[PDB]
């Protein structure tokens, strides 16, 4: 779905922005940022492309790591089921 529910622990939508408008990094690349949670690691918390997700239930919902290299990570705006 394009929306979520919750904290969008399970969401699985094609957002690949930040709330910045910044391009998500693949959780598949290690430049800028070497991930924690990455698709071999967790091949469950679909780590798909540079889509916005929360593998680490954090409350706040999806995020991403980014493309910027001074910023590790952010959230992104998703719409609410
Ligand atoms: O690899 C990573 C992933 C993160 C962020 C990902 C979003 N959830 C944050 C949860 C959080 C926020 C503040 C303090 C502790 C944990 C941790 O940092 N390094």
């Amino acid at each position: 779905s394009e929306c979520k529910t919750g904290n969008g622990k399970n969401y699985r939508g094609t957002m690949s922005k930040t709330k910045n408008g910044i391009t998500c990094q693949k959780w598949s690349s290690t430049s800028p940022h070497r991930p924690r949670f990455s698709p071999a690691t967790h091949p469950s918390e679909g780590l798909e492309e540079n889509y916005c997700r929360n593998p680490d239930n954090d409350p706040q919902g999806p995020w991403c790591y980014t493309t910027d290299p001074e910023k590790r990570y952010d959230y992104c705006d998703i719409l609410e089921c």
